[PDB]
């Protein structure tokens, strides 16, 4: 199922398509977070979701121009506003961080300094039998694990590009090299 068959949640004011690619500029005050610690909920982030069956593997290339605190881009898997995962690069603390947030009612955020090129990376996500696995790659050859966690079973998921700027907008990101299939095995 091709990238252009996705549906937007919070379509950005500025976005254009090329064959197999989506290029967007984020709007201000866009974020995804539920409750934990900060005591607010946000469901305003940009998400282009492609609908899946009950299990899938998805992969995408992410080329963002990060420049400010909290700038984020990557991939999201979503069931609804209370059950989702986002993963990718985020600017937090001192550096470009590889970050993931698994939300099941409430958000669970993990982060670490990213050792690759923040401006060009791939993500691969697999959901099957109530387990989500996230892998990242700097070369499309080797795919280290980022996260392995329970995730609710569902007849369908939405999966696809995500990007957020919780403060000032203007983050430019291109998504390409999309693939969505059943998991191996």
């Amino acid at each position: 199922t091709e990238l252009s068959q996705g549906t937007w949640l919070n379509k950005p004011k500025s976005v254009f398509q090329e064959a197999g690619k989506v290029t967007l500029e984020t709007d201000e005050k866009t974020d995804f977070w539920r409750e934990t610690f900060y005591g607010f909920t946000r469901d305003s982030g940009h998400f282009l979701g492609v609908e899946t069956g009950s299990a899938f593997t998805a992969q995408v290339r992410v080329q963002g121009s990060y420049e400010s605190l909290y700038d984020q881009a990557g991939i999201m898997v979503r069931i609804d506003d209370g059950h989702w995962l986002k993963a990718g690069i985020e600017i937090s603390d001192g550096h470009a961080m590889l970050s993931s947030v698994l939300t099941n009612g409430k958000s669970d955020w993990s982060t670490a300094v990213y050792g690759g090129n923040a401006r060009d990376f791939w993500l691969r996500v697999t959901v099957e039998k109530g387990v989500l696995r996230i892998q990242v790659s700097s070369d499309k050859k080797t795919w280290p694990l980022v996260r392995l966690a329970p995730f609710p079973t569902s007849d369908h998921y939405l999966v696809g590009p995500m990007a957020c700027t919780p403060e000032r907008g203007g983050l430019k990101v291109t998504f390409s090299e999309w693939s969505l299939t059943a998991p191996l095995g």
